[PDB]
């Protein structure tokens, strides 16, 4: 019994403007592919190819057959 878990998706519930040139720009409706985790309350993902540290306290994970 072995599996390979890698690649997560989450929808941005709150838009976030990057005050730096190393942050991600969250936009209500945006989906960041959680690649890893920066720090407590901060996760790491991709925003349409982009990448940067963002707060995981302003999104909403998505699992199972959860569609709009």
């Amino acid at each position: 019994g072995s599996s390979g878990s890698s690649g997560r998706r989450c929808q941005v519930a709150f838009s976030y403007l990057p005050q730096n040139d190393d942050e991600l720009e969250l936009k209500v409706g945006d989906i960041i592919e959680v690649v890893g985790e920066v720090e407590e309350g901060w996760w790491e993902g991709v925003l349409n190819g982009k990448t940067g540290m963002f707060p995981s306290n302003f999104i909403k994970e998505l699992s199972g057959p959860s569609s709009g």
